[PDB]
């Protein structure tokens, strides 16, 4: 059960107070006794002469540490930081606390680093990427593992394992994970863990059964002309614990709307990945009139495009070629619902489709390299994106995420490592060689700019040239390993970017 | 973990079992138990239908869920009889069972209802109680505490199906009828868990903004605070699948998912379904439960209220005390304000769509009598008003609308009975709660005496028994606790009767 749930008024409380300075804090700690009698202690005491909320919360809860700083020793390669992480980054959680939010997982796992103390879903396929291409497969499966036992105990990978990351998944890489795997472990992999990747699907698909033309329900979305294409959204509609007073903010000032559906979207946009971006907003001066859950996301769908044809695979593998077809018979439909409502003929690239006005949206973000990614686009619209990327997208210190500067996470002049690599990957899938070595070049350089000043590599860069910013970073690890392997030869591989 | 509930459990197999009605009960399939991990049944149905019985697939994968009275009983002894029959003691569930455990015995209704309900559960009590089961009544309230420790709130019953909403809430009152026997030792040691379940109905109150709503909760414009019926599922209910689809499937120009939040919300209401929801009683597509104000839920509200500012007196803390009796005051005030008609002269539901109070009269508008929340002159006006609309030879109507509908004319249901006999008991309206007990009385005697039985309902217009999509139950738990309580009522203590006399 989430805190809010558990705690009541008192988690209201201690977070509208900013007894600390982060909201995931109180969100992430542990309570010493029953939560019910916590409060019902809370509501005798509070009004009691002197009553100190802090000193309440000392009493009663264990909170996340705070005072430490990880030192890396001097002139370590780019390379050799990134490995020689790996265990800093790794969490074993197999039992946890009663009432703890954080939720056990059978085998260690990598955590993105700094604030994000738990596994997430979509930085963990970029983060096992790193692990494989250092030969860590151990770890890999561990968390594929881990994964597969989410599915099985919640019917879904839940954002990160949190009580309050339970209402909602993330970008579907679980099929990719099981595939990644498969590349070390042959076909057994894909039969192994069929079945999750089958009640996965079940999770993304639910209800489609009965939705009717025109209509939308959880995470599926049924156009006028029976199109069935996926969207994002999480099961609650309330401000979210680990960012509870910027969200309450963010409804309040929107009173024509009603709250409810502002959380809904704020949570939404968090399944996505993308919490915050222009891509979700009305306006993008304004977060509270993001409508995440009227719009059909070209990436969901290409990553459910992968998840089909993954299924296909695995499926073929455990020798039940009828059901391989059956997923074929899906993925073919989802790509030519891909191209039909996921292209914008007049612009010629990828983009959103808008539920409100029926229409593929004009804004292009760097979601529109999906398809290329997944292998569902045509090879002409694979070279117009590869333009379309080139005049609008590239920028001297990598991919941008948009060409919005709204001031959110997931706009310019933000480029984030995941959105780097399908980039560069789809590109490369469709041999657009040189735009990808480009985005992996500048990216690169701008890692080892910031790598080289500070000994450390954070979650997103500034791609304009070469909570407050979060180190590690699990997803930067893995995305930077992959493309170090690229930039150089095999055979003389590099520790470091070359300066030219 | 708690198992979700079987649709999210099974995926599509669910959805295909229910709509093959390979079983006439769409509870049926809802309760059957799978015999292995659910995610692997699914795998193997999807490699099955590639290589097909659904029928022998379902006898494979699943356990599916499976009276003759003494000679010569009195109604009394019939009902008295019967506790043991219907009870159920179920302290571990297998794995992937949709029945959640309990730490104790309890009391369930009877036939389908093979579970603790939460309403039902209260009436039920009053019998055992009456009857000398206080054993039963402590297992019971230990069990609804046990559930909101592990869930946060009361469950409409025992079923993974049923997690997602509550019922008219009556856990506060059961713990004052714990405290009839033991004294105020109920109220202090079940005080945090009747605290919990005010922090579920009331959740997300300190930040809703006037005009809005969320939840469970209603803020009107001047800032009045009153709650309503939720659900916090969209889809259809596994236990009535296939009916909800067709439902919502009759308006397709409606969005499904409001269709399905509001039928869930009215079987939170208990009222599953009425003309009360509905704005045309006549179809089911119309409801639309989660814009309607009901003055039954807060009058249960107010009285939850004041049982928190007693608790909490009994614990000690009268700053406490008085901050729960400053709340009740608030809801009282809202009561006569947005919960009575006084065009009509009756206790009525608020309509959030057309910010208004509503003109039909219902069995509801008993409700602020029985908590005693009414002013004197208006419980007079119900009085008269019950009297002249919801009287009827064989108990109170339940509505005054014919819709075809259970909760509805001419359906009668012990709760309602109960509620409007003490309600108007509370006010000394003497005269028109004997009649509402000495027609339901003779009404659940005349079948009794030919039948052999007690069920969920009776006919008031016809007396006789006999709405719905299942057939009329039998046992039954809430019909022979009132029962037990109104035969105590019309008979003298000291001569007390074991049938219902046949002449007043
Ligand atoms: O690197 C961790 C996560 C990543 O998964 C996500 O795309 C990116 C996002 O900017 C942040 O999201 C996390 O934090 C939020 C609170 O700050 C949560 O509400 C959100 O659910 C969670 O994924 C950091 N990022
Ligand atoms: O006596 C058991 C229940 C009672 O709690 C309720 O008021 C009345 C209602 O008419 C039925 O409700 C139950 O069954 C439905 C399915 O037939 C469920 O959807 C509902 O959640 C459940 O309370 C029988 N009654």
């Amino acid at each position: 059960q989430p805190p809010d749930i558990l705690l009541g008024p008192l988690f209201n409380d201690v977070q509208n107070a900013k007894l600390f300075p982060d909201q995931k804090t109180f969100a992430d700690a542990v309570p010493n006794s029953d939560p019910l009698m916590i409060l019902a202690d809370y509501r005798m005491q509070q009004n009691q002469s002197g009553f100190d909320l802090r000193h309440f919360v000392n009493v009663n809860f264990t909170l996340p540490k705070e005072g430490e700083k990880y030192v890396p020793p001097e002139g370590q390669s780019l390379r050799e930081h990134i490995d020689g992480l790996w265990p800093v980054l790794t969490r074993s959680t197999e039992n946890t606390e009663k009432w703890d939010s954080l939720l056990p997982l059978p085998e260690p796992y990598v955590v993105p680093g700094g604030r994000f103390r738990e596994v997430y879903y979509w930085d963990s396929y970029f983060t096992m990427l790193g692990l494989a291409e250092s030969g860590h497969w151990d770890k890999v499966a561990d968390m594929v593992a881990n994964f597969a036992h989410e599915i099985d105990t919640y019917g879904h990978i839940p954002n990160g394992n949190r009580s309050y990351y339970l209402s909602r998944s993330q970008p579907p890489f679980f099929a990719l994970m099981v595939e990644l795997l498969a590349q070390h472990e042959g076909d057994a992999a894909l039969k192994q863990y069929l079945p999750q990747m089958q009640k996965e699907y079940a999770y993304w698909m639910d209800g489609v059964e009965n939705l009717q033309a025109g209509q939308q329900e959880k995470r599926v979305v049924k156009l006028q002309d029976g199109t069935l294409l996926n969207r994002y959204w999480d099961d609650r509609d309330t401000p979210r614990p680990e960012s509870w007073v910027e969200d309450i903010a963010t409804a309040k000032s929107n009173p024509n709307r009603p709250a409810t559906e502002i959380y809904r979207d704020l949570r939404s946009a968090a399944a996505s990945g993308w919490d915050f971006s222009s891509r979700w907003m009305d306006n993008p001066q304004q977060l509270n009139t993001l409508r995440t859950t009227s719009i059909v996301p070209v990436d969901l769908n290409s990553l459910m495009f992968k998840m089909e044809k993954i299924l296909a695979r695995a499926s073929k593998a455990a020798g039940d070629n009828a059901m391989a077809n059956q997923y074929e018979t899906l993925a073919n439909a989802r790509q030519k619902g891909i191209e039909k409502y996921l292209w914008n003929d007049q612009q010629g690239w990828y983009a959103d489709y808008d539920l409100k006005s029926h229409k593929v949206r004009n804004q292009l973000t760097a979601a529109a390299l999906f398809p290329l990614y997944v292998n569902a686009a045509a090879k002409d619209r694979a070279n117009k994106m590869a333009t379309a990327t080139k005049t609008h997208l590239l920028q001297p210190g990598g991919l941008n995420t948009t060409s919005v500067k709204s001031g959110q996470q997931w706009d310019a002049p933000n480029g984030w490592a995941p959105l780097q690599w399908v980039a560069t990957e789809g590109l490369q899938n469709y041999g657009q060689k040189e735009v990808a070595m480009d985005i992996s070049w500048h990216f690169l350089t701008n890692v080892q700019h910031t790598y080289d000043r500070e000994k450390k590599l954070v979650e997103k860069y500034d791609v304009s040239t070469t909570y407050p910013l979060q180190d590690g970073f699990g997803w930067t690890n893995g995305v930077t390993l992959k493309m170090l392997d690229l930039i150089c030869p095999k055979e003389q591989p590099c520790d470091n970017v070359p300066a030219t």
